[PDB]
């Protein structure tokens, strides 16, 4: 079984990893070993000083924080965005671009991006008036709440893997994560996307130019959120697990809604769910538009992932046997 892991892990940079098979092989502990693989391969260890039993005593505890019965926001979805994020990072647009920091921040940003997700939605704990939307004023709610585990979990015995940063690259690896788990809330994508598109259009090479902080963080805000919206770019087989999974976890929310005598949100209705017709709106007004520009900034280096984006349109777009627009507004939008 080792020997068959480790072989599955050779192709821990490339867009396309088996990750459900990883995630089977490891006894579930897809997050705990692609980013060990992860930080072995950055150097990440050796460049902040990380001890290795320090690093993997986190992982598990952070992986033990993903809800293993949550069908798409678990511990395999959140090791498939390090993985992604991973890949977009070593893209040849932006190669040097970024500090070893910077490198870590993303990806223990993409790491920590989900934890202790409950299934539900921002608009659900809002609507219920839950414990969470009360103490976070109905604002980033989720996305506040992984940020405070995920560093919450480096308080545990033998947890700390920033030990031995500087008290200065602490507050800046801290500064830059919260900016990036926070822009993974959905109702931010708009005026991510906007800004994105105006940097495509200003943007200087020599491989990519980026100046200040602004421009630094806002790539790593929106890598990372491609990585978070990146299962309709990747081949099929995965993909439509994905999109399983998804309606799976809404459709439970569906449920508990109608259990409640609430309006069932639109997507969540397992009685008049149209699954195919839903990936094409996804990918029409949200995903092809973000990738597309994307791709403009680290051009060419993203056409692969775009093609393949398209075929997965088609194939759902051949097999269909308010509610998508609904979806989009109340989600993508402020
Ligand atoms: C198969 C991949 C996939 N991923 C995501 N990601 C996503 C969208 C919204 C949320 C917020 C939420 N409701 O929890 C979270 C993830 N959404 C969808 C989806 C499904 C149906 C319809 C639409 Cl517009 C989007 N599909
Ligand atoms: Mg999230
Ligand atoms: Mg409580
Ligand atoms: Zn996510």
């Amino acid at each position: 079984q080792e020997d068959v892991l480790a072989k599955e892990l050779e192709d821990v940079n490339k867009w396309g990893l088996h990750v459900f098979r990883i995630a089977e092989l490891s006894g579930n502990r897809p997050l705990t070993v692609i980013m060990h693989t992860i930080f072995q391969e950055r150097d990440l260890l050796k460049t902040f000083k990380i001890p290795v039993d320090t690093l993997i005593t986190y992982l598990m505890t952070l992986e033990d924080h993903y809800h293993a019965d949550v069908a798409y926001h678990n511990n395999i979805h959140a090791a498939d965005v390090v993985q992604s994020t991973h890949v977009l990072l070593s893209t040849p647009a932006l190669e040097a671009v970024f500090t070893d920091l910077e490198i870590l921040a993303a990806i223990f940003a993409s790491a920590i991006h989900d934890v202790d997700h409950p299934g539900v939605s921002n608009q659900f704990l809002i609507n219920t008036n839950s414990e969470l939307a009360l103490m976070y004023n109905d604002s980033s709610v989720l996305e506040n709440h992984h940020l405070a585990v995920g560093f919450k979990l480096l308080q545990e015995e033998n947890c700390d893997i920033f030990q031995n940063l500087t008290k200065k690259q602490r507050q800046s690896l801290r500064k830059m994560v919260i900016d990036i788990v926070l822009a993974t809330d959905m109702s931010k994508h708009m005026n991510l996307l906007a800004d994105l598109k105006t940097m495509v259009e200003t943007k200087k090479v020599t491989v990519l130019l980026l100046d200040n902080y602004s421009d630094r963080i806002q790539v790593l805000q929106n890598m990372v959120h491609c990585a978070d919206l990146s299962n309709p770019t990747k081949p099929l087989q995965l993909y439509r697990q994905w999109t399983d999974r998804i309606m799976e976890e809404f459709f439970r929310q569906g449920d508990r809604e109608r259990e409640r005598g609430m309006e069932i949100s639109p997507m969540c209705d397992k009685h008049n769910a149209s699954v195919e017709k839903s990936q094409v709106g996804f990918i029409d007004y949200i995903v092809h538009p973000l990738w597309e520009t994307w791709a403009d900034l680290v051009h060419p280096d993203a056409q692969d992932i775009l093609d393949t984006l398209e075929d997965n349109r088609e194939w759902y777009q051949s097999t269909i046997p308010n509610q998508v627009s609904e979806f989009i507004s109340n989600t993508f939008l402020d």
